[PDB]
């Protein structure tokens, strides 16, 4: 189990635009499109990231591309941000996934919002933060991804994803 695997099984694989749970366009392997309503919108944003004319379907190595350079984004986002990467740094392996996870699904403003989770994270306080975790918005509209996470985030381990 890596991020890449554990973000597979949380996102999905889909090959044609498709509407995530905020009812935003996507595509592959959790890729938001764009936050409009416009479908035109969307096929012109897909255009632009794989390079070329899809009309709205793109393959499976095209979407493998899309999902590589989001998770590279993903980390580096977090590197750059000055009260998440020291964080992270305090860290393990898994729960660095962990965090990943979170950063790939809200960006790093949404994940900017759990300050005190994450405080709790940085004196390991595991119990406590989790349960700060579930206090959210995040837990409460999709709720089998949120516990994966925390308890990833609680356990230090990928049992909930075995
Ligand atoms: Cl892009
Ligand atoms: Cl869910």
């Amino acid at each position: 189990m890596n991020i890449f695997e554990m973000l597979r099984i949380d996102e999905g694989l889909r090959l044609k635009i498709y509407k995530d749970t905020e009812g935003y366009y996507t595509i592959g392997i959790g890729h938001l499109l764009t936050k409009s309503p416009s479908l035109n919108a969307a096929k012109s944003e897909l255009d632009k990231a794989i390079g070329r004319n899809t009309n709205g379907v793109i393959t499976k190595d095209e979407a493998e591309k899309l999902f590589n350079q989001d998770v590279d984004a993903a980390v580096r986002g977090i590197l750059r941000n000055a009260k998440m990467k020291p964080v992270y740094d305090s860290m393990d392996a898994v729960r660095r996934a962990a965090m990943i996870n979170m950063v790939f699904q809200m960006g790093e403003t949404g994940v900017a919002g759990f300050t005190n989770s994450m405080r709790m994270m940085q004196q390991k306080r595991w119990d406590e933060a989790a349960v700060n975790l579930a206090k959210s918005r995040w837990y409460n509209q999709t709720p089998n991804r949120a516990k994966r996470v925390i308890t990833t985030f609680r356990t230090g381990t990928w049992d909930a994803y075995k």
